[PDB]
């Protein structure tokens, strides 16, 4: 019952929402709904191949390509996310 917060970047501008947890600690949203959100919030194709980072505590970069990259971020137990975006 506790939120992800999800800040996201592009064009030098950062946008904040909320992402509901379920019981497990597992993120209600899959890779779909992040795609769409994210077009929504900065007038992209929620299809197009963007490329969506973040930086890990070890210092590597982490590439969110597949399901499977957004729940291991709750797996780690993150309550905070910074994405970066990138087109092309
Ligand atoms: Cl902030």
């Amino acid at each position: 019952a506790n939120a992800l917060v999800v800040k996201v970047s592009y064009g030098g501008v950062l946008r904040r929402f909320r992402v509901p947890v379920k019981a497990n600690g597992q993120l209600d949203l899959e890779m779909a709904g992040l795609k769409e959100k994210i077009a929504a919030l900065f007038n992209l194709s929620a299809d197009a191949e963007l490329s969506l980072t973040y930086s890990a505590a070890d210092g590597a970069v982490v590439a969110l390509v597949d399901d499977n990259d957004l729940f291991d971020v709750t797996n780690q137990r993150l309550k905070f996310l910074k994405i970066n975006v990138n087109a092309g």
